[PDB]
């Protein structure tokens, strides 16, 4: 076995809630969800793409569903946003 | 199908970096991998563990490995949290 502690001293420490309240609603629901950042589509239910989109506060996004519930589940995704998740 | 164009307007966007490229370096070994904050072990292979130890710039977590690489894959993390990912 190998230990270390250690001390994180990057600036966001290992902050990553946004992508995470995000995701975690996005994967509450059946419905097949996309985010899309200037012709970038990624699945709104994984937390790699959302992080891969390098979305940051300013990005306008699109934000698609298709399924038996797309409506309440984009009024979460986008009701989540609009409360800037907290913030 | 629903669709929406949404400005993101939290702090951090949905910057989840750290988290990204600490979990892909920890992905990356056979070895099982752990994040221990203040009690709290979780999965250094799994982006929500990692994001739900609410790991903060300045917080000290214990890391430990356990594997045929162990030692490399701790070297890893370890000095990829000491450049500050980038920063």
């Amino acid at each position: 076995m190998k230990e270390v502690t250690i001390e994180i001293k990057n600036k966001t420490g290992l902050h990553a809630r946004p992508a995470a309240l995000f995701v975690q609603t996005a994967s509450k629901f059946s419905s097949q969800i996309w985010v899309e950042k200037d012709n970038k589509k990624v699945n709104a239910k994984s937390i790699m793409g959302i992080m891969s989109l390098g979305v940051s506060q300013g990005n306008v996004v699109k934000l698609s569903a298709e399924g038996d519930d797309e409506e309440e589940a984009i009024k979460a995704l986008v009701d989540l946003i609009e409360s800037k998740f907290g913030e």
